[PDB]
């Protein structure tokens, strides 16, 4: 019967769906709300494309002094242009072009040099002449008109260096207040906030040999060329006054100059002296003192000394602090590459902020894009490394050489081809592993509660009991479970590849993934819902366990090197840190731009070894193993219901049976054997043990000794053969709460074992001799006691049963259906062994052919009936053989006092409960810091030897212009041998260069267009727009008409591209490059790193030298002052007039894509410079010149100021905590729904309680309850030393964060313990929607908020302050302001600008405080309002008396009461009019239907009414429900009692909340104790009651403190004879004191013979209302079945 009772069990989970789809939508539609989010986000965001731009040129120091501060003022920014720049072009040199200084100097050269012939005549002594020619030209030219009108610009905008950025580009106290008028202007103060070490700066070097003095001596002569601006100041200082002197008074020379003049405006330039003695004194004047204050500004001392290395560190950790270091270059001493000197060896140390880090010789990943950001990635140039190492260098090429040198240096980027890139997909790839760990919390929460409930309610123990097999259940169990999460990930793949988020990934391998992933989920909650029994304790520890198994994957990711695979692979065996694995490496394969399309199954040989067809593997290999300790521990560790652990049909010999928590056993020791087939009885006082028994004999309970046999067999060990052969019906009923009668029948039959031909005649047969053929399509939840008992007792008879135990068959059960009891009792005798247990004799005596009884655990007798006879009274025998008001504000001081208690004693009993909801999420925490703070130290940054030997093979350039030079070629060879390629022999002159060949296709089509290589000769290549399938441009075979030249040497080849344009071939060349690199896409060996390009050509006119010449002609004349001054600025001038007419250029290309590019090549460059002006010999080994890079030991860490806040480490914590703290304000809920749903709140509520004050204590003690997570949590912040959340400035906003937030949560979570049945279920979603609340929201909005700023920043402000109403996004942004806003600070205080903010602001967390502290109490203002949401001829006689006449005696007076079940057609109750006096006992009988407990409650106040009133003592039921509450007792059907407290508690809290004085509780609790007969069992807890000892204690607390009217329902229900003696002595005392008693019940005595005014009700109508001695005049048992044929 295995695939039948799989059938069975799928069928049956299928109606469940089927019942409640609303269930099955949120499930399935769950996980999908923050994908829906990022795809919402992802279709507003479009990918973007990048066109083809140029970079510029970039000068160095070598190349002279103005091009460099030309370029390092102008090219602050990359701005690079789509058209070509002019640099690129081989003839041209001089990018910035046209502007006002070249300009200037420009024509001043063409003016000196264009009459320096006239002025040596002049000097020499006609010369007016050539002066006023002279002039005529001083005139023509417009560069002096602009000079005046700039430097006439009135002061202002933002200092002196936008008029210098204007000038050079193109379109001391003084000092220091000139910088802070500037720094106003961030965008002025961007230059000075990058240059401010260039101005301070020390240059130290470690030997003090006077060899490095020689060197620092060739270094410091820029420095000492700079200075000549002072000279000159001092000059024009020393020639004003004389000047000044000479023009005054000097009119009689003037006047005859005009006489001996005898062009016309020269001459009329002295006229008037307006436009000649002041203005050009005055703009002369201010231009020296300008830039005398320029040069002032510098210190001019840059150089220093250190005696050795210890001593240079020292003093470079002492001058770090005021900003005063920039070199630390060290001239080490290698004696070594070879003997002899020349083989130095500089090594430069240079702060971390500045430098470039050394970790990594290239990138980490192929970003598509040139990597061209000024401000994070061109470090090397706006830091000062690479002017250092030039002028370093140059200084050491001069000093070892000897000569001087000409070749400066320049610096070219190269194109990057056209681009489209995709920076969503890489934000994403970083958070996709947390968000697809979060999506699946609710199932795996929701199958472990299910999982523990259905084996908690005995449930399973039950269905397993009548013959199902733990493996059926378990396969079952699975398949249901893993249908939804099967759906679920189609739907998700779905949506993922719609949406683009992965779109390469072909569908049908990444569902393979989520379907393993799924697998591994639900065995794994299957395994972690075998620890615990109780629902509670495991809806409490459900989510921590399984979030607490994601983080060893970030401890594995952070600890990412120095792990060997074994430790990955011991560490994968967990889930989540799997499936993190292969969703990385899933992530890496779509952002390389290849896909997954079935093929890429081996692939990934790299640190994520990794691929998707790997970690499935892995995952099934998980399951397997969960599932086998699944298996394992359930065989091993049963639970609380423990199953056993591997013709006298029944017999049990030495059984006895021992609870921990009772000191005394229950049983002591039986010796009781069963028969054949007679029907045996089991009669005993209450407390014997008779059901414990009962459930030993099943396979409830073990027994704690001896044995019990049945059919043979043995219980103990092997039970499996007694399955088959059993019926079980528990005394409390179990049932499926949806399934209807005619399903449960079914259900039962096809399980026990019948075949599906007979199951209608059977069921009909047996559903028609209960008598519940009258109902067959109505769900058990809406049945009644007596129904649901017949119900039991006939699932119990279904099928062929060998042996059937009985548990009180009948209970609240009229004789009617008492009748069909007995016949089916009898029909199945023959040899079925039926087993019976009552209270009732008659029934014994009746059917009992051997009655044994059993009291105190012992077999008092067993024999026939007839033994026994020589019954209630024998039965009796033989068991006794064994056997003023506190009134006013006082009380509400004492209401407290008790209700406060209540709780307390609550915690007392169950500590593992609170241990387990107050205190574990405060050590999740702990533990979460604790896996997120380890880290692998970090030593020093290593040094390298900056050489392009350490990347490998590459290609070079040979670019050549002007050859006809000897230099030129000894340079070129130079750099040729340095490169590698040794010279080749005589045989092998021209034998060089190879040739390759063009392709046929190629050829053709170059033959078709034009061979020229100064026109476009690539063809144009697509553009491609977005599109997704291709990032790079279409490439084609058109580009270069040659194939490059390549000659191979030593591991690098270097090619010749003379002639060619020499701009397009990288454009065209790279995009195949691109593609071609494939296998890795992350260090692909590109194989164009850089090159050179030896321009030639000199960018100065022919007439320069001519200036000198000049020059020279005025040394001669004006006679040269012996001081110098006027000597030394004389031949600084020739030399510059000299060095005018340079040598050469050396352009440099260099590719960013490789880091340490640009410094290798320049150190190359520079040693082939070296080589070449060396002199011929076999010393070329013996000098060569190494660069070195070292950081200073200074411990610091790569700061990234381009990259903010990135979904870090602190976002995790943050995700953490809230994580925790979502789940504490939800343990508030279990006890509010399971008082409310037992009817034991409704009882304190008629003691006498306002609503407001239960609500106010509960308040209380749930805030007394939350502040002891805060305190841990605050301590373990404290211990672990978090600078960022706990520290002496912004603790009081952690404080009133965690505080106010406990203070606001709390009065949220009770309205929500109005509409829930079962607490854990509550308890699960409440926590569910929590966490859902808090992180979906508060981190999507922080994701939203960095990254994409497209005014999705507006869109996030938006957004925020709506997300005020929920007190959960309060704790959520909160928490990450605080950490933003001090990773800001310490920012600020790693850069030095010592700025700290405030942590309470109106903008980071006060608004949030203020809103959720206004918005607190309005949630309980809401609960207490919710609260109150409630605002014959007798009978004909009785309603026309109560219509008409007003009888003031009478205490309780229907009106009409009528209540409809929701539509069930025929109203139950309807239209009953009844008038009761002070002093009568009443009575009610009627039928299971009539709707006795329908009036209870509807008279009672428990439910609001339809039609009609209920007045009880003047004050209305509806209408002031409180005043009617003040004076009642209650006791309903179902009792309500505190499993936990104790039946003295009870009393004591009852007569404490009436408002007895202090001093009488205990007697009144005593007392009442006392007069029921419960004293031996008053002091244990109330839960290990039986029925008889619960029904007794409940009848107890409504008549304690002595109320007007006592509504008892039925009080008899199981009780024994003695106890049924003390209850009606009670209620004769009680209403001969004077109050009256509505008992209802089908029993006699107080009901029927001392009552007295009974009436029967039937389907909701009165029949007679009249005495009983009346009824039996007019008309005991079958009196009242005559009298209900009667009409
Ligand atoms: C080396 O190859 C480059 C190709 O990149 C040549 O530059 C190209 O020069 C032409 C000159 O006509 C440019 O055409 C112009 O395009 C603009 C675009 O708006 C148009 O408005 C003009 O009317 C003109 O057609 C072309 O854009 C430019 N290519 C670029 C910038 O990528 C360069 O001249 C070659 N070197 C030589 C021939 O020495
Ligand atoms: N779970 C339990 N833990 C500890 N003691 C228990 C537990 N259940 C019952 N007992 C105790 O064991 C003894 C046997 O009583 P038991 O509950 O078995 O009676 P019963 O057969 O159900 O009787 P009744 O006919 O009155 O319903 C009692 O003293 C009872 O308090
Ligand atoms: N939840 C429900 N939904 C629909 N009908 C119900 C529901 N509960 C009870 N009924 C029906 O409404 C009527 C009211 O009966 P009620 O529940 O008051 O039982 P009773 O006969 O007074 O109790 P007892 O079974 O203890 O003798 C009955 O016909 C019953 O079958
Ligand atoms: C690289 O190619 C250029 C192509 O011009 C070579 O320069 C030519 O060299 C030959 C032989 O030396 C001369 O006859 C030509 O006159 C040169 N060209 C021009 C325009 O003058 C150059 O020699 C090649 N590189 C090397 C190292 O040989
Ligand atoms: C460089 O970029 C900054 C920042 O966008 C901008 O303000 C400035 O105008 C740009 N150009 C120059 C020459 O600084
Ligand atoms: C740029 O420089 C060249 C160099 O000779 C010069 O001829 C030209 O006038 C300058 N200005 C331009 C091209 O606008
Ligand atoms: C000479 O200087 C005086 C002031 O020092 C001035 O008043 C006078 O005008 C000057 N003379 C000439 C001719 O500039
Ligand atoms: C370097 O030049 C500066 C000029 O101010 C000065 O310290 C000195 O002349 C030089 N120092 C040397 C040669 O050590
Ligand atoms: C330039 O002038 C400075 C002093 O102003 C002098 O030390 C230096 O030697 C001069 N230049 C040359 C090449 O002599
Ligand atoms: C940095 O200084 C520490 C001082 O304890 C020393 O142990 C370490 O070796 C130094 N590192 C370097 C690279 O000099
Ligand atoms: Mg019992
Ligand atoms: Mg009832």
């Amino acid at each position: 019967a295995f695939w039948t009772q799989l059938m069975l069990l799928l069928w049956k989970n299928f109606m469940y769906r089927r019942r409640q789809p609303v269930q099955l939508l949120v499930e399935l539609l769950w996980p999908l709300f923050l994908f829906f989010i990022l795809v919402a986000v992802r279709h507003s965001h479009p990918p973007l494309e990048h066109h083809e731009c140029h970079f510029p040129n970039k000068p160095l120091p070598s190349a002279g002094t103005v091009p460099w501060l030309q370029g390092l003022i102008c090219n602050v920014n990359n701005t690079c242009f789509p058209q070509l720049t002019p640099g690129e072009e081989p003839g041209r040199l001089s990018n910035f072009n046209d502007s006002l200084v070249s300009r200037l100097l420009a024509d001043a050269r063409t003016v000196l040099g264009g009459a320096s012939a006239h002025r040596t005549l002049a000097g020499l002594g006609s010369l007016l002449e050539a002066a006023e020619d002279l002039a005529q030209e001083l005139l023509a030219l417009r560069s002096l008109v602009e000079l005046r009108a700039l430097l006439q610009r009135p002061r202002g905008t933002s200092g002196p260096l936008e008029l210098l950025s204007e000038a050079l580009c193109s379109v001391s106290p003084a000092c220091s207040e000139l910088i802070g008028a500037l720094d106003s202007h961030p965008l002025s103060r961007l230059l000075w906030r990058r240059l401010k070490p260039l101005i301070l700066g020390k240059l130290l070097f470690a030997p003090d040999t006077p060899f490095t003095r020689k060197l620092m001596a060739q270094v410091n002569r820029t420095f000492e060329e700079l200075t000549l601006l002072r000279d000159v100041r001092e000059v024009w200082e020393m020639l004003g006054p004389r000047i000044f002197t000479f023009m005054n008074d000097s009119s009689n020379v003037a006047m005859l100059q005009r006489l001996l003049q005898m062009a016309l405006r020269s001459f009329l330039d002295p006229g008037s002296g307006g436009y000649s003695w002041q203005d050009a004194h005055a703009d002369v004047g201010h231009l020296v003192g300008t830039l005398g204050r320029v040069t002032e500004c510098l210190s001019l001392d840059k150089l220093e000394a250190a005696p050795s290395e210890a001593a240079l560190v020292s003093r470079a950790l002492q001058l770090l602090a005021e900003h005063r270091f920039w070199a630390g270059v060290v001239f080490l001493g290698p004696e070594t590459p070879d003997l002899g000197p020349g083989h130095v060896r500089i090594k430069i140390r240079m702060d971390i902020d500045v430098v470039t880090r050394t970790n990594k010789i290239r990138d980490r990943f192929w970003d598509p894009g040139p990597a061209a950001d000024p401000l994070t990635d061109l470090r090397y140039v706006w830091g000062g490394f690479v002017y250092l190492q030039d002028l370093v260098e140059r200084a050491a090429v001069r000093v070892l050489s000897g000569a001087n040198p000409r070749a400066g240096l320049y610096l070219q980027q190269m194109p990057y081809p056209c681009y489209v890139d995709d920076v969503f997909l890489r934000v994403l790839s970083r958070s996709l592993p947390l968000f697809l760990t979060l999506a699946w919390i609710y199932s795996v929460t929701l199958t472990v509660k299910a999982v523990v409930r259905e084996k908690e309610t005995r449930l399973r123990d039950t269905m397993r009991a009548m013959g199902l097999s733990r493996a059926v259940l378990w396969l079952g169990w699975f398949l249901s479970c893993l249908g939804p999460f099967l759906l679920s990930a189609a739907l998700l793949v779905l949506v993922l590849k719609l949406g683009d988020i992965l779109p390469y990934s072909h569908p049908g391998v990444v569902f393979l993934f989520l379907a393993a992933f799924a697998v591994a989920t639900v065995t794994q909650s299957f395994l972690l819902s075998a620890f615990f029994s109780r629902a509670n304790l495991a809806a409490a520890c459900g989510g921590l366990a399984y979030f607490s198994l994601y983080l060893p994957y970030v401890l594995c990711v952070a600890w990412r090197d120095r792990l060997p695979a074994g430790g990955r692979v011991a560490a994968s065996l967990l889930s989540p840190v799997a499936f993190g694995f292969g969703c990385e490496s899933l992530a890496l394969l779509e952002e390389q731009g290849e896909g997954a399309q079935w093929h890429n199954v081996g692939t990934r040989p790299t640190a994520d070894v990794f691929s998707l067809a790997q970690v499935s593997g892995l995952l099934l290999l998980d399951a397997a193993l969960y599932g086998l300790a699944t298996w394992y521990l359930e065989a091993v560790c049963p639970g609380q219901y423990g199953i056993p652990e591997p013709s006298p049909g029944v017999s049990v010999r030495s059984l006895e049976k021992r609870f921990p928590g009772s000191p005394q056993p229950a049983l002591r020791g039986l010796s009781l054997d069963f028969y054949q087939g007679h029907i045996t009885a089991f009669l005993g006082h209450n407390g014997a043990g008779k059901t414990t028994t009962l459930s030993i004999l099943s396979g409830l309970f073990p027994p704690s000794g001896g044995s019990a046999f049945i059919l043979g067999h043995d219980v103990r060990s092997s039970m499996a053969a007694i399955r088959p052969h059993l019926g079980v019906c528990p005394q409390y009923n179990v049932l499926f709460d949806m399934l209807t009668v005619d399903e449960h029948v079914w259900f039962y039959g096809r399980l026990k074992g019948l075949s599906a031909a007979v199951v209608g005649p059977e069921q009909d047969r047996l559903l028609q001799d209960v008598g519940l053929v009258s109902k067959q399509s109505v769900q058990t939840r809406h049945l009644s006691g007596g129904m649901q008992r017949k119900l039991s007792v006939a699932i119990a008879f279904v099928g062929g049963s060998q042996v059937v135990i009985l548990d009180q068959p009948t209970a609240g059960v009229d004789p009617a259906s008492r009748r069909g009891i007995w016949e089916l009792l009898l029909k199945y005798r023959e040899g079925r062994t039926l087993i019976l247990s009552t209270h009732h004799l008659d029934e014994a005596e009746l059917l009992g052919d051997r009655v044994a009884v059993v009291a105190g655990g012992r077999l008092c007798c067993c024999g026939s009936p007839l033994f026994l006879r020589r019954l209630e009274e024998i039965f009796l025998k033989v068991v006794e053989e064994c056997a003023g008001r506190v009134q006013g504000w006082a009380l509400t001081r004492q209401q407290l006092q008790a209700l406060l208690l209540k709780r307390f004693l609550l915690a007392r009993r169950s500590r593992r409960g609170l241990f387990a909801q107050i205190v574990l999420p405060a050590l999740f925490v702990g533990l979460a810091l604790v896996f997120s703070l380890i880290v692998p130290p970090f030593g020093h940054y290593p040094a390298l030897r900056l050489s392009p030997t350490m990347y490998g093979a590459q290609v070079s350039f040979f670019s050549e212009d002007a050859p006809g030079d000897p230099g030129r070629a000894r340079l070129l060879e130079a750099l040729l041998q340095e490169a590698g390629l040794e010279e080749p022999p005589v045989q092998h002159s021209s034998h060089r260069f190879s040739a390759p060949e063009v392709p046929a296709e190629v050829a053709k089509v170059l033959a078709s267009g034009n061979w020229t290589p100064e026109s476009p000769s690539p063809a144009c290549q697509c553009s491609r727009p977005g599109a997704r399938r291709l990032l790079p441009d279409c490439p084609a075979a058109a580009g270069g008409p040659p194939p490059p030249q390549a000659v191979t040497g030593s591991g690098e080849v270097v090619q010749n591209l003379t002639g060619r344009n020499l701009s397009d071939f990288l454009v065209k060349t790279y995009p195949r490059l691109v593609r071609q690199g494939l296998k890795t896409k992350k260090w692909v060996n590109e194989v164009r790193y850089g090159g050179f390009s030896l321009g030639g050509r000199d960018p100065g006119l022919p007439s320069g030298q001519e200036l000198g010449r000049s020059v020279e002609e005025l040394w001669a004349l004006l006679s040269p002052l012996p001081g110098g001054a006027l000597d030394r600025v004389l031949k600084n001038l020739t030399a510059w007039a000299h060095s005018l007419d340079a040598q050469d250029s050396l352009k440099i290309w260099f590719n960013n894509k490789g880091w340490h590019s640009m410094v290798a090549f320049v150190n190359r460059a520079s040693n082939a410079i070296l080589r070449a002006h060396l002199p011929p010999g076999p010393a070329r080994h013996a000098h060569s010149i190494t660069t070195l890079n070292h950081p200073l030991n200074l411990t610091k860490e790569q700061l990234s100021e381009g990259a903010l806040m990135a979904s870090s480490v602190d976002v995790l914590v943050s995700i953490c905590v809230v994580f925790a703290m979502s789940f504490v304000p939800a343990s508030f809920t279990l006890v509010l729904i399971e008082e409310r749903v037992t009817r034991a709140k409704h009882l304190q509520l008629m003691g006498g309680l306002s609503p407001t004050l239960y609500w106010l204590g509960n308040f209380l003690w749930d805030m007394c309850n939350y502040l002891v997570p805060a305190c841990i949590v605050v301590l373990i912040f404290l211990a672990f030393q978090q600078r960022a959340y706990v520290a002496p400035a912004n603790l009081p906003a952690l404080l009133l964060l965690l505080l106010l937030y406990g203070w606001s949560i709390t009065p949220l979570m009770y309205p929500a313990s109005f509409f829930f049945s079962v607490p854990s279920t509550a308890y699960v979603v409440l926590t569910c929607i929590n966490l859902f609340i808090g992180i979906n929201g508060s981190m999507a909005t922080f994701v939203l908020e960095l990254f994409s700023d497209q005014k999705l920043q507006e869109v996030s402000r938006i957004l925020k302050q709506v997300f005020l109403i929920f007190p959960h996004f309060c704790l959520g942004r909160g928490l990450i302001d605080m950490v933003r806003n001090q990773a800001m600070a310490d920012a600020f205080e790693r850069l030095g600008d010592r700025q700290f903010q405030s942590p309470l602001r109106w903008e980071v967390v006060g608004k949030n405080l203020l809103a959720m502290v206004i918005q607190g109490p309005l949630f309980l203002l809401f609960t207490l309002l919710l609260q109150h949401r409630s605002q014959d001829e007798d009978v004909a006689r009785e309603r026309e008396r109560v219509v008409q006449g007003a009888t003031q005696g009478d205490v309780l007076v229907l009106r009409n009461l009528t209540k409809v079940y929701r539509g069930q057609r025929m109203p139950a109750v309807d239209r009953l009019c009844l008038g009761i006096p002070p002093g009568e006992c009443f009575g009610l009988l009627g039928v299971n239907g009539a709707g006795k407990t329908s009036t209870f409650r509807m008279v009672t106040g428990d439910t609001l009414a339809s039609r009609g009133e209920a007045v009880l003592a003047g004050h209305s039921v509806a209408r002031e429900p409180s005043a009617a509450h003040l004076s009642m007792g209650y006791c309903p059907q179902s009792d309500a009692i505190f499993e936990l407290l104790t039946g003295r508690e009870h009393l004591e809290l009852l007569a404490r909340l009436r408002g007895v004085p202090e001093a009488q509780v205990a007697q009144t609790a005593g007392s009442g104790l006392a007069r029921l007969g419960l004293s031996w069992y008053a002091d244990r807890p109330a839960g290990t009651y039986s029925g008889g000892n619960k029904r007794k204690l409940a009848t107890a607390l409504a008549l304690v403190g002595d109320p007007a009217v006592v509504f008892l329902d039925q009080p008899t229900t199981g009780m024994d004879p003695s106890a049924r003696r003390f209850l009606w002595n009670s209620l004769l005392a009680v209403v001969r004191e004077g109050r009256s008693v509505m008992l209802t019940s089908h029993s006699m005595e107080e009901c029927e013979a001392l009552c007295s005014r009974l009436a029967i009700m039937v389907n909701g109508r009165f029949r007679c209302l009249g005495s009983p001695q009346h009824l039996k005049g007019r008309f005991l048992e079958e009196v009242f079945l005559y009298f209900s044929k009667d009409q």
